[PDB]
């Protein structure tokens, strides 16, 4: 894990900048 996240909805891979998942659009927390 270097400095990211996963979706909790789609599985998809993001930044750790980053606020929610550009490709669903939900939030990394709901
Ligand atoms: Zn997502």
């Amino acid at each position: 894990k270097f400095e990211d996240w996963l979706c909790n909805k789609c599985c998809l891979n993001n930044f750790r900048k980053r606020l929610k998942c550009f490709r669903c659009g939900a939030d990394k927390f709901d």
